[PDB]
């Protein structure tokens, strides 16, 4: 059985986890704290980064679109990237989008843990800032009155932009995106529902499902 | 003719224009600098980052792995990336490796000019530093005694994997790669004869 090393805030994580769900591809989570001085992360992904697939013979798999490419391929259930053509380069496009808006708001959760208050930069800070809001423009635009962001089912696009907007919720509440993006705020509340989003929540990390 | 929105510096931007030369794909070169407050590349890219590619019907393209990624199926010159199976995720992942040893060494030049001397971190610098370090150690592991990256030809791998190794001679010249990896030296030494490298020197 396939494991992936990763943690339940890592929004790059998630979109692996929604994936291998979608899939029904059965694997092992494994928790990390890359951040973690004593972390094992290296003797895996020479990044040093999450999420990590690694094989039944050792052989690891990173990064989250690399994973996503390759889970997409190991089973019949859902198609989840087109095989060619326009399609294809669209979805792979809003991958990069959803990502990118994903690098943005992680810099900013990196400039909070990372830097002492007087180490932090305001400058940077709102150029990340400048990232997301356009980046949330876009994505507006892009899906404008459509279901999914490409063609007439889920695919890895919708997944994406799913877990930037959840992530969004997590670690930057203030952005307003849903009062900004009518659009945007309906597309989330139609995913979010979805088994495979319910299930991998960043919020499980305060344990709140081994209550009983 | 399609745009690619890019810089000189810019080691994604020459991944792409490396793939663009490689597969004989008409293009012109547009300059930005994104770093500049007064920047114009959000008119293009959400992200606001280079490079990006401007498609004839004002379609905007991004980023470098995808870029890369149409443009290798636009041209029927070389065949970049694989079709399928084990040899396509092989080279999606060591593209994958290569652009992550570029992030951590963009981050380094970033602490630099992006940041004070007062508000650079030494932990930081550590961490980005020993990214590369192992990024490169995974780079000579995987090529091992081999010509190419993947299978027996010229594949994005390669162009990834040469661009990542360039930037470090660029901005990290201090890093002796070299000494502590002869089979990347070996491979490099070859890759950069290349037309398509030395045409996109930064
Ligand atoms: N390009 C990567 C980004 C992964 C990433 O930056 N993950 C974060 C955790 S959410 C990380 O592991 N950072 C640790 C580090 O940079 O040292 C992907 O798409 O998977
Ligand atoms: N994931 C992107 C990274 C591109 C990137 O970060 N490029 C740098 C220039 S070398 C940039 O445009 N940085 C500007 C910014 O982040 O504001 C890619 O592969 O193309």
């Amino acid at each position: 059985v396939m494991k992936l090393i990763g943690s339940h805030a890592s929004p790059y994580t998630r979109k692996v986890r929604v994936v291998l769900a979608e899939k029904k591809i059965d694997y092992q989570f494994v928790l990390e704290d890359v951040w973690n001085a004593d972390t094992q992360i290296h003797q895996f992904n020479p990044l040093g980064k999450v999420p990590c697939l690694v094989m039944d013979d050792g052989g690891a798999l990173f990064d989250s679109r690399v994973i996503a490419e390759y889970a997409d391929t190991l089973s019949p259930v859902a198609r989840l990237i087109p095989p060619s053509g326009r399609e294809r380069v669209e979805v792979r496009c809003w991958e990069a989008l959803a990502d990118g808006l994903l690098d943005a708001a992680v810099a900013l959760r990196v400039e909070q843990t990372q830097r002492t208050p007087e180490q932090r930069s305001e400058s940077w800070i709102t150029r990340q800032h400048h990232k997301i809001d356009e980046a949330l423009k876009a994505m507006s635009r892009g899906l404008a009155d459509r279901t999914w962001c490409n063609g007439n089912h889920l695919t890895l696009a919708d997944i994406a932009v799913g877990c930037a907007l959840a992530y969004l919720d997590f670690r930057q509440p203030q952005v307003d995106w849903r009062e900004q993006h009518a659009n945007l705020a309906a597309f989330y509340t139609r995913i979010e529902k979805r088994p495979s989003f319910l299930e991998t929540q960043p919020q499980a990390e305060n344990l709140y499902f081994q209550s009983h």
